């Protein structure tokens, strides 16, 4: 009885976890790094979101991979343990809490519309980014200056963390690498579907107040109805509509102010086909938040989805005495793989659902870069 030969798993994973992997964040890289258009400051978490997935995939997976076909042996030089060790809770960590980063991000961006200069975005999300890829090195440095366990005649090292040595990291890492930000997405989520039931409300309040004072404004016979119902209605492109619709309301005052209802009521009118403008826009903007919140939250929950096998079993086999430990291990070596395609194709899925992105891939993939 032995373990056998494991050299057909190996090359499933390069064929269906490293290429897709690689492909895919070196395609979303280039996509922002060449498109004149994608080139925004929402578009720079995704640019560094990449990297973060791009690097796992160029030297974590592939010692993963070594590890899998030598045992629990250490073929490489004991030093570069740690550090393997260091890259990876580090950018499996950052992986995660970007798309946290993210989902913060596009909450506040539905709830203050106002307040997204360019100028100040750039650097607001540059500061963003940095306090993430801060926060998982503050998560991962435990690693390596905890240090590995060290030799007789040769050297017999294993490049694993032991639950006698990295127990509480493994519990409290855990923690803070993935149920933290868990938890901040499931509350930025009911924030959000508060915040879009919100929005609606208001802008059908708005509507009926409008309908309501045009309806007692077109069947005024007096002046004084006319005024009266004309000071309820008052009440950069964002104020422009202001400024007109206030306007046009003093416009028809001043009308009313003369005397002249056959005049304002005419005045009135028009501002039928002005309201059906700003109305039919703000309207339209909603539809498609709602539309990207779902989309970002059905792609973001998958990636939350495939990540659990691996933290849970994590968490189980550091506080589960009476369970089998063998099997646990045999399990989270999988899981660690399941987390690995998760962080590894999910920028990719994301952008996807963009024209811009999709077609410059489209463009890549044939070999245009034009
Ligand atoms: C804070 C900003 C105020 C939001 C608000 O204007 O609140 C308005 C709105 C209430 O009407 O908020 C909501 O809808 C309620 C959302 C809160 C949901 C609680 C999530 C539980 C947290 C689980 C994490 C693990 C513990
Ligand atoms: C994907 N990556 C995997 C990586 C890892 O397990 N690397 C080793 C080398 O591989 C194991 O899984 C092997 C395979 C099967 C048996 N193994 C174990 O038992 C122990 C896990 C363990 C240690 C102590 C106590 C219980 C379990 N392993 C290891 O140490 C650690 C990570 C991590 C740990 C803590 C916080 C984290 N945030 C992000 C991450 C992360 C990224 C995340
Ligand atoms: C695993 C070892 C042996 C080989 C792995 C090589 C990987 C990195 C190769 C295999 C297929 C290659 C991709 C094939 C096609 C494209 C589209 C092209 O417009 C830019 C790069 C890109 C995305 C390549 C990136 C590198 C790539 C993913
Ligand atoms: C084993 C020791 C650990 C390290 C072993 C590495 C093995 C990786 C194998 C193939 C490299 C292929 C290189 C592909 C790099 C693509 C980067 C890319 O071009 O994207 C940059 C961007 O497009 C520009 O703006
Ligand atoms: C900005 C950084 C924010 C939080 C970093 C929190 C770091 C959490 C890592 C702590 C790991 C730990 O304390 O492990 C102790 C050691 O393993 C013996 O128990
Ligand atoms: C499992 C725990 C139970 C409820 C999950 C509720 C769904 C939580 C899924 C979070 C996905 C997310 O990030 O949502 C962001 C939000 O949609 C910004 O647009
Ligand atoms: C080893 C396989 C490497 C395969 C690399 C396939 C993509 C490389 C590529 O298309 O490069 C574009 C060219 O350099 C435009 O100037
Ligand atoms: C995009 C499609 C996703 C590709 C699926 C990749 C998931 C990896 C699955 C399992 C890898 C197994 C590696 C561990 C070796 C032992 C395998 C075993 O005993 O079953
Ligand atoms: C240490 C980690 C290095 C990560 C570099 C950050 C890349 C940001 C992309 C812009
Ligand atoms: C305003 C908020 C300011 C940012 C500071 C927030 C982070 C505060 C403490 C994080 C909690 C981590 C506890 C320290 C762990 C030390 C250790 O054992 O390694």
């Amino acid at each position: 009885e032995e373990q056998g030969n494991k050299l057909h798993w190996a090359a499933l994973l390069i064929l269906m976890v490293i290429i897709p992997t690689i492909g895919g964040n070196t395609l979303v890289i280039l996509a922002v790094s060449l498109e004149k258009k994608l080139q925004y400051a929402t578009n720079y978490f995704l640019m560094s979101l990449a990297v973060a997935d791009l690097l796992v995939g160029l030297f974590v997976m592939p010692i993963a991979l070594l590890t899998i076909m030598f045992e629990a042996m250490w073929p490489l030089p004991l030093v570069l343990c740690p550090a393997w060790l260091f890259l990876d809770v580090l950018f499996s960590t950052a992986s995660i809490w970007h798309l946290c980063a993210i989902s913060v991000d596009r909450y506040i961006a539905i709830k203050k519309p106002i307040q997204a200069n360019q100028y100040n975005s750039r650097a607001t999300a540059f500061i963003k980014i940095t306090v993430v890829w801060l926060i998982s090195i503050g998560i991962a440095i435990p690693v390596p200056i905890k240090g590995i366990e060290t030799v007789d005649n040769p050297n017999n090292i294993t490049c694993v963390l032991t639950k006698e040595r990295f127990g509480d990291f493994m519990l409290f890492g855990s923690l803070a690498a993935f149920f933290t930000p868990l938890a901040i997405m499931i509350v930025t989520y009911f924030l959000t579907i508060h915040a879009l039931q919100k929005k609606a409300a208001d802008l059908e309040d708005n509507w009926e107040t409008l309908n309501d004072n045009l309806k007692v404004i077109e069947k005024a016979d007096n002046a004084a109805q006319v005024k009266d119902a004309l000071t309820k209605m008052r009440a950069k492109d964002f104020r422009h509509g202001f400024d007109i619709l206030v306007g046009q309301i003093d416009d028809a005052l001043k009308l009313a102010n003369e005397g002249k209802v056959k005049e304002a009521q005419a005045a009135a009118e028009q501002l039928k086909t002005t309201r059906n403008a700003y109305i039919q826009k703000y309207l339209q903007t909603i539809s498609n938040e709602q539309r990207a919140s779902k989309v970002l939250g059905i792609v973001f929950f998958l990636f939350l989805l495939m990540w659990c096998p691996f933290f849970i079993t994590n968490i189980t086999l550091v506080l589960c005495d009476s369970c089998n430990q063998t099997t646990l291990q045999m399990l989270l070596e999988i899981f660690v793989w399941i987390g690995y395609v998760s962080s590894g194709v999910n920028p990719l899925v994301y952008t996807l659902f963009n024209k811009t992105f999709r077609d410059a891939f489209g463009r890549y993939i044939t070999c245009n870069y034009r």
